[PDB]
């Protein structure tokens, strides 16, 4: 079965084709089995240089989560991650504020809540609010990629109208939606 841990299910995919947008990365995910799996328990990755998909840059980027890699991917020019699972959120209003190079998309309960559909050097976007109607574990997924060069990915979330933001980590993540005791 699907292991229960305090994190999202992570998949890494590399390619020697150019990633320009969300569609390109999603097509890469659809095209093959993941080059590596991991547990995404502390979703604040990077920053680094000289291509995420080369050498040990992925390990450096994933940091605290890299010890759960299923393998050490070989070199590629371009690469990214697909995260999916659950996040505990009380009913209320929230918004993401994301620092990234290159682009990304986060969905909650199937609906996009933070999107950058293009390549970019590091930039921080404060995204529009969204609502949670019922307290509990919410479905969440994320994609992020690097087309080359520098790389960073730090989604943060606010519950208090943008006064404070937190990283999504083992305090509130669940791989399956069951309560983790890990
Ligand atoms: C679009 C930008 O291109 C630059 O050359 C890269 O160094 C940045 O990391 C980013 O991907
Ligand atoms: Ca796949
Ligand atoms: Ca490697
Ligand atoms: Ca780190
Ligand atoms: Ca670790
Ligand atoms: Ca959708
Ligand atoms: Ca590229
Ligand atoms: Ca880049």
């Amino acid at each position: 079965p699907d292991s229960l841990f305090a994190g999202l299910v992570g998949e890494y995919y590399g390619t020697n084709s150019q990633l320009n947008n969300i569609s390109d990365f999603r097509a890469l995910v659809d095209s093959k089995e993941a080059d590596a799996t991991f547990e995404a328990a502390n979703i604040s990755y990077g920053r680094g240089s000289s291509d995420v998909a080369k050498g040990t840059h992925l390990q450096e980027f994933l940091g605290s989560d890299a010890s759960t890699l299923s393998t050490d991917p070989g070199d590629n020019t371009d690469g990214g991650i697909y995260l999916q699972g659950y996040v505990y959120l009380e009913a209320g209003t929230y918004n993401f504020k994301v620092t990234a190079d290159d682009g990304y998309e986060i969905t909650i309960n199937g609906n996009p809540v933070a999107t950058v559909d293009n390549n970019q050097s590091v930039y921080t976007v404060t995204h529009a609010s969204f609502t949670i109607s019922e307290s509990g574990y919410q479905a969440i997924d994320m994609i992020w990629w690097d087309q080359g060069g520098d790389y960073v990915f730090q989604p943060t979330l606010s519950a208090d109208g943008g006064s404070t933001y937190f990283v999504l980590d083992s305090a509130i993540l669940s791989s399956t939606g069951e309560t983790p005791y890990t």
